[PDB]
């Protein structure tokens, strides 16, 4: 009845209103090489991350799951500073990103050595049950990710190791799907290797606008996340209007106990700062941690979605997910 | 008359006997994510790196070029510690690894933003002329790398940015070729964009065993490096026997003023320790003493004169780093 947060064990019944997928920090693999022009400025980054946490608190959020992959700049000690300052519960992940935008050379080399899959399992177990580096922080979820239209041989090593670690620990699995593909396949593959559907969240499901695709995924008994609200135009993403359309169809079908919502924000980008071209910039203007509460939830309520359904998604579902 | 080292500017005439391509530290992109089990043990790592430096010094080496890419664990401050302890000159690089085993997602994303090539040029300029991060250390070479049988669109951004930076600074370019491919192509592409051949070293040329391939590359007036002595069986590499045969053919043709030798050692691996299966026997000579204990004696057995050896290890690095 406990879950590991960046501040240690917290009762699952105390998690309350939760955002299932947000990043305080994130960097695309390779950001480390641009350190000269893209140095991590700790004080300012903490100020920004604390501000994001305070914005979430204003809307009643008590818990955030931050599934930043190990190869994408994950910094549990930094998350702990945010949580210590704000009182927000933050749950972090153990896992690597998908092959296309991850850093596969390292575990590809170890695959050639014959140890990669066992090494990954060993990493998962260490980070779930002992601690991440010298931080003393345990991950509360395993992060998995697949490529567009396939789960690659590289990715499958992590999927199998995740299923094994889940069987041993009861840990929650959170996933990334790329461009609205592989939802059913991820669920099928994980269950095939003994993972518990009630402990799995198939992510970025809002990337697909065909409700039959979602129904196919939901039939495995897993949770799904519409976790990219505010992301429009980029990353192959549909519009928020399309996201809302798909979500309403599923809620009207009675799937509320399997659905969670988030933004997948990046509050501090690692590496060099940037600005989106006016094309994407305007389309992306709502990509921030208050968007669900200021814009999306009101749009849902304008479409007849009741408070009890909303509370199921934000409070009931995370509580069930993290409970044995 | 100066070159930037990890300890600051040093007269080129003082570089002396040089190894053109060795790594004190190296990690494959992704090693950072395995920090829990693959901790960087700095004290032991420094001890190992210093030991390697002392072995080099015993054979008269005064200077090492360490071209560890920015995305492969480059650590200029660590290199400075090695240099401070040993008195060795160490020259580091600015650059990214090839697309296949580097970390392309970052600059691929900036390419979608439309600024990537300009950002890379800016990075090169910053690290050559200002300093790397907050270390105060400037890079002395630009490192470029290409894939097997292809200089990819991603890689070409770095090639073009490097030529632009070279024109502005006169900086040396050191390259990686993958599996004995793209030597002529790298030289041709760099020269197309105005790079100076007398400031270019095409690396891993020992990866190809056809001397005609080397001659095609040498025709551009660039340097070539037989820089993987001791690597056998792995990374698609030929045998040292084949490397020596190829080298002797080129020395016979009188190409010594364009050739440099090295091992491409990785003295400390970043991430988790590993062992090669037995493969390990084939790789047993991959260490910083191999050129001096094994390869050079074999060349001398074949009648290669001291002045030719000195040209490769002393004359060539001096000419390369001189205006
Ligand atoms: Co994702
Ligand atoms: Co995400
Ligand atoms: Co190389
Ligand atoms: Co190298």
């Amino acid at each position: 009845e406990m879950v590991e947060t960046v501040c240690g064990p917290v009762p699952v019944e105390q998690l309350g209103k939760t955002l299932i997928h947000e990043h305080f920090l994130f960097g695309y693999p390779g950001f480390q090489g641009d350190v000269t022009r893209g140095t991590f400025r700790e004080d300012e980054s903490l100020r920004v991350a604390v501000e994001a946490a305070e914005k979430m608190k204003r809307h009643g959020i008590q818990t955030v799951v931050d599934p930043t992959p190990n190869d994408c700049g994950r910094n549990p000690a930094f998350l702990r500073r945010v949580a210590e300052e704000t009182g927000l519960n933050i749950i972090c992940a153990t896992g690597y990103y998908y092959e296309g935008e991850g850093a596969p050379p390292y575990f590809q080399f170890r695959r050639l050595l014959g140890t990669a899959e066992d090494d990954i399992y060993d990493m998962f177990m260490a980070e779930l049950t002992e601690g991440i580096a010298d931080t003393g922080i345990k991950a509360g979820v395993i992060k998995l990710a697949s490529s567009k239209g396939r789960i690659t041989e590289y990715e499958k090593m992590f999927f199998r190791a995740a299923a094994r670690a889940q069987k041993e620990t009861g840990a929650v699995i959170i996933t990334h799907t790329q461009e609205g593909t592989m939802g059913p396949e991820q669920a099928a593959y994980l269950l095939e290797h003994g993972a518990d559907p009630k402990k799995i969240v198939i992510g970025h499901m809002c990337g697909n606008t065909d409700p039959d695709y979602h129904r196919k995924t939901l039939a495995y008994g897993v949770y799904i996340a519409f976790d990219r609200f505010g992301i429009q135009g980029m990353v192959g993403a549909p519009t928020d209007e399309e996201r809302v359309r798909t979500l309403l169809a599923l809620l009207r079908d009675g799937y509320e106990k399997q659905i969670m919502l988030s933004h997948d924000t990046v509050n501090v980008w690692l590496g060099r700062p940037f600005t989106l071209p006016e094309p994407f910039a305007e389309m992306m203007k709502n990509w921030h941690v208050e968007h669900l509460f200021v814009n999306i939830i009101p749009a849902l309520k304008n479409e007849g979605i009741r408070d009890e359904v909303l509370e199921q998604m934000f409070i009931g579902n995370p509580a069930a997910l993290f409970s044995a």
